[PDB]
RNA sequence: UACCUGGUUGAUCCUGCCAGUAGCAUAUGCUUGUCUCAAAGAUUAAGCCAUGCAUGUCUAAGUACGCACGGCCGGUACAGUG
């Protein structure tokens, strides 16, 4: 399932303003920004050992 | 600038100190127009202290769900300022 469909994001309601709703960032979400960094860890192994 | 002068005797020559002489530091007195530097609660009490200040800090890059602002789009997880 995809974490990013179920926050919890709470209305703001404030009078004069537009109201809406936000949402936090979540954390411990994998994103393939992570990945490229474990990626480029691996490649610095690989360039150590080499 | 490697310097002396007064004072013991009726007078002399000595010894010898007292006094004078110049600088430098603290204080103090009288006086003081311009201008450039500039010391300054050490000495007595490392005695006692009202009050205020004297040490805080965010980048693109640890943690943002404060509408505190501001969205752009409005379910685009997280715009940005913070
Ligand atoms: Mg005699
Ligand atoms: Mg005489
Ligand atoms: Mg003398
Ligand atoms: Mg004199
Ligand atoms: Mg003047
Ligand atoms: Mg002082
Ligand atoms: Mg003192």
């Amino acid at each position: 399932d995809d974490v990013r469909q179920y926050v919890v994001r709470k209305p703001l309601n404030k009078e004069g303003k537009k109201p809406r709703t936000k949402a936090p960032k979540i954390q411990r979400l994998v994103t393939p920004r992570v990945l490229q960094h474990k990626r480029r860890r691996i490649a610095l192994k690989k360039q150590r050992t080499k």
